[PDB]
């Protein structure tokens, strides 16, 4: 699809089986989402935004589908604010910036 | 043009009368600069991300080029450790996600 930037770049996922409702977040390079139960291994973390650093529980190889396309890579889970697909999985899927 | 995403969206601005590197940021509705002293009137604004809020000041109006794409608006200046291009502007110069 293509998206225009008019509304929050807000799309469903689907990850450990269950949906949730994400954001297409160019300026991560990380996907944090929001404390969750993830089956699988884990090793904590930290990870610095715009107001600091938070820890985070890091999950490797974890698949995820991204508005029906799937992903297998890191995501991180922890107090973020929203759900944000970063760069890591954006690439994944194909996804570019275009103008 | 098309930008990928294996690296940060890094691109040059034009803002005050400066250069600058700022990220185009889907997950930001507004634009945050790093500290600069711009002329005029202000407000106080609170914006918050991963770690927690940073202190702002709301800037309107204000003309920003964009790899040579002439756009106007709300720019928020901080503690920001990177400047982030957000929606605001982003669909100013007709800027779109695709996969
Ligand atoms: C978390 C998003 C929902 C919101 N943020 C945008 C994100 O793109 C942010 C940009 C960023 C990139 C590097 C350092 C600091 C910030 N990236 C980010 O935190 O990534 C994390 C995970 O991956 C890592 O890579 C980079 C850092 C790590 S925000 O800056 O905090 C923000 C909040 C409110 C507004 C208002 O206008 C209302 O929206 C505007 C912008």
């Amino acid at each position: 699809p293509q998206i225009t930037l008019w509304k929050r770049p807000l799309v469903t996922i689907k990850i450990g089986g269950q949906l949730k409702e994400a954001l297409l977040d160019t300026g991560a390079d990380d996907t944090v989402l929001e404390e969750m139960n993830l089956p699988g291994r884990w090793k904590p973390k930290m990870i610095g935004g715009i107001g600091g650093f938070i820890k985070v529980r890091q999950y490797d190889q974890i698949l995820i589908e991204i508005c029906g396309h799937k992903a297998i890579g890191t995501v991180l889970v922890g107090p973020t604010p929203v759900n944000v697909i970063g760069r890591n999985l954006l690439t994944q899927i194909g996804c570019t910036l275009n103008f």
